[PDB]
């Protein structure tokens, strides 16, 4: 069902997450070649986020849920605010901006548990 593809994409988000921490110890901590690698899987998370999070989009608006369509492009939208910011600390990182890195991963920890009260009514709208 389109609740349990839900479901399916909020483990991944929450693997993202996960993630996401253990890279911030490693950058606190200096290992830059283990951020490297966390960035990397980090990417690959989002890009399959995304990708469930546009199906599951697509499946609402099939079925007419139109209230699940308009929380699914709250939420979407708030997603690719993520995503900027995210790709914008890879690029810091690139560039040895410690700076701009910390600033991003500030502003994707407070986006992400703004977005989180709205995730959960959409596990309940589908």
């Amino acid at each position: 069902s389109v609740k349990s593809e839900y479901a399916e994409a909020a483990a991944v988000g929450q693997e993202a997450v996960a993630v996401f921490n253990t890279m911030k110890a490693a950058f606190q901590n200096g290992d830059k070649e283990a951020v490297a690698q966390y960035l990397a899987r980090l990417a690959s998370l989002y890009t399959r986020h995304e990708e469930l999070l546009n199906r599951i989009l697509e499946k609402a608006r099939r079925e007419g849920n139109k209230e699940a369509v308009t929380l699914m492009n709250e939420f979407t939208a708030t997603f690719q605010t993520g995503k900027s910011i995210f790709n914008a600390m890879v690029a810091a990182f690139k560039n040895g901006d410690d700076d701009s890195f910390e600033s991003y991963l500030q502003a994707l920890e407070k986006v992400t548990a703004k977005g989180e009260t709205l995730a959960d009514q959409i596990a309940k709208a589908l």
